[PDB]
């Protein structure tokens, strides 16, 4: 198990987005941006892959590395400390993503958990989930898809420390999402995102997804609620990918050339659960998908459950 990095307080992040719809990207800003949050991504790419490795079973070793890693950083407070807004909110972004990582990377090694650990990480990621939901009491953050994904590290949370009120928080951030799916399927937020309105309704469907599969471990059925939305939804991402033509008239711009990929992996859990699993065909075949943002081997975890049987 390698030495954990530094887990610094603070975070100074970069927007690299110029226009209004924030579709076009200043690559300057864009590499300059993935040197300053490099550390946080790399802690995530990083707790991902040990709770991977500890699910293929025979590998504690891989999941106790997890754990220290988590430890680590929960003992030196990392992202709880000065969030630098500067060109845009980048780095309270990352204090969401970077939580949920680690979140998820918690709840799927935690059967291996001292009870030191077990007190300081749960102690870390509570603060970190206030924290977090405290970003969004200013109405002038608009509760677009980082609101959903803020949703993620809550849940986790939620789940990991039985904690019902926090579970509770997290199923208004789900129920948000689902509430805001207009009846053709259209987020309009999203939707605003021009040559990426696709892309975002991909990602704005990633996080209400894993919340959805999470809550199953505390006997709710999520996907029940405003049952169709959530379908009517997805069922626009797959078809966009096989033919972009909806997003294009919808979005007003040509939709970049990209295939699914990443966090596009919620597929994997979701065409298990659709009344039409077919039309994710196309989406499932680009895998397999892993995003340590969403807890790491999403094609993985679909098959073997998020949290792997303890030994
Ligand atoms: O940068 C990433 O790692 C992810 O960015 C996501 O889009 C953000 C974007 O970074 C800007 O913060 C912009 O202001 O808002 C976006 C949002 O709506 O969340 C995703 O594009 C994701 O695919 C990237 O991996």
């Amino acid at each position: 198990c390698p030495a954990p990095p530094p887990g610094s307080p603070d975070i100074r992040a970069i927007g690299y987005y110029t226009d209004a719809a924030r579709s076009v990207i200043d690559p300057r800003l864009k590499t300059q941006n993935d040197a300053a949050v490099k550390p946080l991504n790399a802690f995530a790419a990083h707790v991902a892959k040990f709770a991977d490795a500890y699910a293929k079973g025979a590998d504690e070793a891989a999941g106790r590395c997890a754990l220290t890693w988590l430890d680590a950083w929960a003992r030196s407070g990392a992202m709880l400390g000065r969030m630098a807004h500067v060109n845009n909110d980048q780095s309270d972004y990352m204090r969401q993503w970077t939580h949920g990582a680690a979140a998820m990377a918690y709840l799927r090694t935690q059967a291996l958990a001292s009870e030191q650990q077990r007190t300081d990480i749960e102690t870390w990621l509570k603060r970190l989930s206030a924290a977090n939901l405290a970003y969004w009491d200013n109405p002038k953050h608009k509760r677009n898809n980082a609101y959903y994904w803020t949703g993620v590290g809550i849940m986790a949370t939620a789940v990991a420390t039985r904690d019902d009120t926090l579970l509770n928080t997290a199923q208004g951030i789900y129920r948000a999402g689902i509430d805001a799916i207009e009846p053709d399927g259209r987020l309009p937020m999203e939707m605003a995102r021009k040559r990426l309105a696709l892309h975002y309704h991909d990602y704005a469907t990633a996080p209400l997804v894993l919340m959805a599969e999470m809550a199953r471990l505390q006997g709710e059925d999520w996907y029940t609620y405003r049952q169709g939305a959530l379908e009517r939804l997805a069922a626009r991402v797959a078809d966009g990918y096989r033919d972009p033509s909806w997003f294009n008239t919808q979005s007003g711009a040509v939709q970049e050339t990209a295939t699914p990929k990443a966090s596009s992996g919620w597929v994997e859990f979701y065409r298990l659960r659709s009344p039409d699993p077919m039309r994710f065909d196309a989406m499932h075949a680009a895998g397999p998908f892993q995003d340590p943002r969403m807890g790491g081997n999403l094609t993985l975890m679909a098959q073997e459950g998020i949290v792997p049987l303890p030994q």
